């Protein structure tokens, strides 16, 4: 490819990485500064922001020279990049699932949710469990499958050669999170709908709630399904390892776009966090 086009692509991808860094940095700054954001939802938002921020800082910036400018990762560097990227992505997915579970509990057991005493230790335990499971899904397999890789230098995970490992990983990182999020969102909507001139206002508010939940679920699914399905299909047809097509690269970038989108949906739509941002920037 021409040097000018490569430079332009590098600039755009660096802009994407900078945006990913900046949104989550703002979220973390709000959490650290306000000190009125010590609720469970705020801690989960902080976890998600940390995950997406370190997606912005490590994964994408390492990606640009490797792909656009032909820098050759070292084997250990490739292992580090793969492990960190998969860990961060799965951690983002699991943080979204945990946020959905928290909102479902707040809407279904509001009395117990309000009266319940939750210490910082339990919230930290939930966050650490999210991270631990995120690692357990991918890393123990990436490190083990590094041996399976051929002599030729390829920085995809080794288990990409086996389609069933891909199927299991996608089941534990995409399918179950999607099902859980859909269940929680549908239950929140059902809660409001059961609770529901006056009828017209109730209909409008129910429509708004449905639209919001559908937007969340659809964004998550649209971002995470393309690449997973592409990888599974290609591995089943043995095309997972080898040259990549343009659509494959777009699907690859969709997950990082999800990492970019998460800050503006879950944190930025919360009134407490909006107040924090307004105070900070004013
Ligand atoms: N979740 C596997 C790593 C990845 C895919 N797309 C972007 N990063």
């Amino acid at each position: 490819l021409s040097l000018s086009t490569r430079v332009t692509l590098a600039f755009f991808m660096s802009l994407v990485a900078f945006a990913i860094m900046l949104g989550n940095a703002l979220v973390i700054l709000a959490f650290v500064v306000d000190k009125n954001l010590r609720h469970r939802s705020s801690y989960f938002f902080l976890n998600l922001a940390i995950s997406d921020f370190f997606v912005g800082v490590i994964s994408i910036p390492l990606y640009i020279p490797h792909t656009l400018f032909e820098w050759d990762f070292g084997k250990e560097i490739c292992v580090f990049w793969l492990t960190t990227d998969y860990l961060l992505c799965t951690a983002s997915v699991y943080n979204i699932v945990l946020i959905s579970y928290d909102r479902y509990l707040s809407v279904s057991n509001a009395v117990s949710y309000r009266t319940q005493h939750t210490g910082v230790l339990k919230i930290v335990t939930l966050m650490v469990a999210v991270w631990v499971l995120a690692f357990l899904v991918n890393g123990p397999m990436i490190l083990v499958s590094e041996s399976w890789k051929d002599e030729g230098s390829e920085c995809e995970p080794g288990f990409f050669s086996e389609w069933y490992i891909l199927a299991i990983t996608s089941f534990l990182e995409f399918v179950i999170p999607v099902i859980l999020v859909a269940y929680f969102n549908m239950n929140i909507y059902w809660s409001l709908w059961k609770r529901d001139q006056r009828e017209h206002v109730e209909l409008l508010r129910a429509r708004r709630l449905a639209k919001s939940l559908a937007i969340l679920l659809g964004v998550f699914a649209v971002c995470w399904a393309p690449y997973s399905l592409f990888t599974i299909v290609l591995s089943f047809y043995s095309s997972a390892t080898g040259p990549k097509s343009v659509w494959y690269r777009i699907a690859f970038w969709l997950q990082w776009f999800n990492s970019f989108v998460n800050p503006l949906l879950y944190p930025l739509c919360h009134k407490r966090f909006q107040k924090a941002f307004l105070k900070i920037f004013c």
